[PDB]
């Protein structure tokens, strides 16, 4: 498991790889890093481990333990 690259760091690096929720931002002069994408969410398989609170409106925190990691689910 590797770790991505941390916000307002350096897109120019690589902008498919920065992050979770994460983009390519575009400067005049000033060099460019990745920034957090407006609207952004998590769906019911994406993982909710530090985004307990970032997943979509109705979804939630799911702890699921012996088939995968913590992933996220609708309500119930």
């Amino acid at each position: 498991s590797n770790e991505c690259i941390r916000k307002w760091l350096s897109c120019v690096d690589r902008k498919n790889d920065c992050c979770e929720g994460l983009e390519c931002y575009k400067r005049r002069h000033s060099f460019e890093v990745c920034v957090p994408i407006p609207g952004f969410c998590l769906v019911k398989w994406k993982q909710c481990d530090g985004r307990e609170r970032d997943c979509c409106a109705g979804l939630e925190c799911w702890k699921r333990s012996g088939n995968k990691s913590s992933v996220c689910a609708p309500i119930t």
